């Protein structure tokens, strides 16, 4: 239930050193359903009603793929989840069988925003991607939050195109 | 060796119906190393020297994940690979445990460009993503080829940001 989704060794030591006092950044675990996890994702977009059995099923799917999916959380001093971020590592044939990190689903609870937690999440995900051998990490953002990603050390690389069903 | 990476049933019947005569669109198979596959990817970006043992290893990795990675090719009337495209299906918690299709590594050999093959590749990948239950498909492009993606029925959705290592 409390077993980390991936090795705690993958959490950037430099990030841990600079986090506000008593806050923590760590891999997701299964019991995080019960600690406010989904409620954090709701600041970002539509989540829907998900029951515990559904959470468990999808968590186990991700856990079986913990060499691809790296989901982590920021917890406050009371152990509540207040921030989320994901990295998905894509395998390619190009770049000599390279790998590309994709940052996804970045969210910080409204009352906890503007305190560098989002920056620390991005820094942690970048550390994972580099460490496992990705040649780059990419993500998509809006015009309204491009400046956040700039402050995280990302640079504009192209355009996101979409087809919704 | 010739076993398709994923079910031929996932190849859009409407796309097959409109492809130029004798051309085919079909899943990757292992023996495609020997049919010009990597040489097509070279129009898109850096590929590097990859030997057959390396190809086989990475192919098997992808094949073990054929519910995530959908790589397909266009072959000309002589069975040479002249086009490539990939779809990677990401699992989420948001959108009621939704899935997002990601189009990647789109390439058509120089002498075969401007004949709707790229359009057919995109159409085929969109069909896979919808059929397996994705709520949308996204991709990143440059300003210079945005117009191609527009002609494929994609619309601008945001900005691609990157951090290279
Ligand atoms: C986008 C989001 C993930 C950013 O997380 P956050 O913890 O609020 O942001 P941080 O404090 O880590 O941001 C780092 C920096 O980017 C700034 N920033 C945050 N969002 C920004 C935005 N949309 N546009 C411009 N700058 C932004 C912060 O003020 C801070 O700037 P600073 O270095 O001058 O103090 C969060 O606001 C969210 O989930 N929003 C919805
Ligand atoms: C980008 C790429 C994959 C497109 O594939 P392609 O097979 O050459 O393109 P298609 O013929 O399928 O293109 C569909 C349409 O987009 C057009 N198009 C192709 N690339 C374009 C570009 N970069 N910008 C604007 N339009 C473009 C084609 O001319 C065609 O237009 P039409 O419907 O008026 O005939 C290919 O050129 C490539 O690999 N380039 C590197
Ligand atoms: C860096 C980051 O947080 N990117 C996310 C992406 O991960 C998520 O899939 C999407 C959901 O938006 P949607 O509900 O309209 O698909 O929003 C943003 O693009
Ligand atoms: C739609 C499409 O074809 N997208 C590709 C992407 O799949 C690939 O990973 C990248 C490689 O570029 P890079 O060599 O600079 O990483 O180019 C384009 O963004």
């Amino acid at each position: 239930e409390n077993t980390p989704l991936f090795s705690p060794s993958l959490i950037s030591p430099d990030v841990l050193a600079v986090l506000p006092a008593d806050y923590t950044i760590r891999p997701l675990c299964r019991s995080d359903y019960k600690r406010g996890y989904l409620d954090v994702l709701r600041v970002l977009t539509t989540v829907g009603d998900i029951n515990e059995e559904q959470w468990n099923s999808r968590y186990e799917w991700i856990r079986a793929r913990s060499d691809e999916y790296y989901l982590l959380v920021v917890c406050d001093g009371e152990g509540r989840i207040v921030g989320t971020g994901s990295l998905v590592v894509e395998r390619k044939f190009i770049h000599s069988l390279g790998m590309v990190g994709h940052i996804e689903d970045i969210a910080v609870e409204k009352g906890q925003q503007g305190k560098k937690l989002g920056l620390r999440i991005i820094q942690a995900l970048d550390y994972v991607a580099e460490k496992v051998g990705c040649y780059k990490t990419i993500l998509d953002c809006s015009e309204a939050n491009e400046g956040f990603y700039i402050k995280c050390g990302f640079k504009r690389a192209g355009l996101e195109m979409a087809h919704y069903y």
